């Protein structure tokens, strides 16, 4: 079972696939590199597809621990950062994947953004 986690330069790829198909403006795009997500429908269908095409989220589970924990934890406990990504697992009240999938990353980032840019990055 080969699994591969996702760097900075793959992440630069299903992103860019996400954008040319969800129509994603280039401004939005330029809002993205600089880490700046603005809290609008279109970058949470963004945020769905990427997550998705990294195989971290799914439209019926949605966010998959087991590879959360795996990515996320470069170089960190991956018990802690199991539990953290926990305290940040909801369920789809809003009844809207691609804002389900945003509320996850939104949720994370606002605490352990650090984690998130370690993660992809090559130590
Ligand atoms: C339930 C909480 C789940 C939190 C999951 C958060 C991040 C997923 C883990 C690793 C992903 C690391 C970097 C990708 C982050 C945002 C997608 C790219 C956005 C962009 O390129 O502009």
């Amino acid at each position: 079972m080969e699994f591969t986690v996702s760097t900075t330069e793959d992440l630069q790829r299903y992103r860019t696939e996400c954008v040319s198909s969800l129509n994603i403006p280039a401004d939005y795009v330029e809002k993205f590199k600089k880490w700046e997500f603005p809290e609008d429908d279109t970058t949470m269908c963004y945020i769905k597809c990427v997550f998705n095409k990294m195989q971290l989220f799914d439209d019926t589970e949605g966010p998959l621990v087991d590879n959360l924990v795996h990515q996320l934890a470069h170089g960190r406990d991956a018990e802690e950062v199991r539990t953290e990504v926990l305290k940040c697992v909801d369920k789809n009240t809003d009844n809207n994947a691609c804002h389900w999938a945003f509320r996850g990353f939104k949720c994370f980032q606002k605490n352990n953004l650090s984690l998130i840019k370690a993660s992809i990055k090559k130590d």
